[PDB]
């Protein structure tokens, strides 16, 4: 048979951002290789798995947390970024009213979370539905405490795939 994995990574990682803006649909792409333009309203929270063979050495298993957008508004969004090692926080080009909520979520992870070291987890921001500034889209992530941020479409498949590679490097980059 094959020649086992020399190092195998199990990763919890959120998707938030309010209602709307895309999270489920970016996990349905990047896990099932699908879209559809229907909206289900995630109930509380989802969950779905993503394998990298991330080199012929590595896989890299992925936990992916598709916590709805109302839950920010709830008391224990403390218990859903348990253990968590990264996550991507999302707002809809379209809807600026998402952006302003970006803060919103990114205070109340930091605020919950942080690594066993004590330093904030990875965080990557999606500004999604780019099917339908730079150097200020850098200035946010500088001020705000994002990795990175990328323009994203779950509809064409733009920069999801990019995205969550950028997100894991740095992951791995705190180990
Ligand atoms: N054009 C376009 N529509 C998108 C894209 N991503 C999501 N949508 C649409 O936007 C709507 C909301 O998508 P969802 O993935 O359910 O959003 P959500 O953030 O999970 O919503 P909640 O779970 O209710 O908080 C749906 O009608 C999707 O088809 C995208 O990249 N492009
Ligand atoms: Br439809
Ligand atoms: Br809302
Ligand atoms: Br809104
Ligand atoms: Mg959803």
């Amino acid at each position: 048979s094959m020649q086992a994995p020399h190092k195998e990574h199990l990763y919890k990682l959120l998707v938030i951002g309010d209602l709307g803006v895309g999270k489920t649909s970016i996990i349905k792409r990047y896990v099932h290789q699908n879209f559809s333009s229907h909206y289900r309203a995630t109930i509380g929270v989802d969950f779905a798995l993503k394998v990298l063979h991330w080199d012929p050495e590595t896989v890299v298993r992925l936990q992916l947390w598709d916590i709805a957008g109302q839950e920010r508004f709830g008391n224990m969004t403390r218990v859903y970024y348990r253990e968590a090692m990264g996550a991507f926080i999302v707002f809809d080009v379209t809807r600026p009213a998402t952006f302003e909520a970006v803060a919103k979520w990114k205070n109340d992870l930091d605020s919950k979370l942080s690594l066993p070291n004590g330093k904030p987890v990875s965080v990557v921001l999606l500004a999604n539905k780019c099917d339908q500034n730079g150097l200020k889209m850098d200035q946010f992530c500088k001020e705000h405490g994002f990795v990175g941020w990328f323009e994203t479409s779950a509809k064409e498949n733009i920069n999801i795939d990019e995205a969550s590679r950028c997100l894991v490097k740095h992951i791995l980059a705190n180990e």
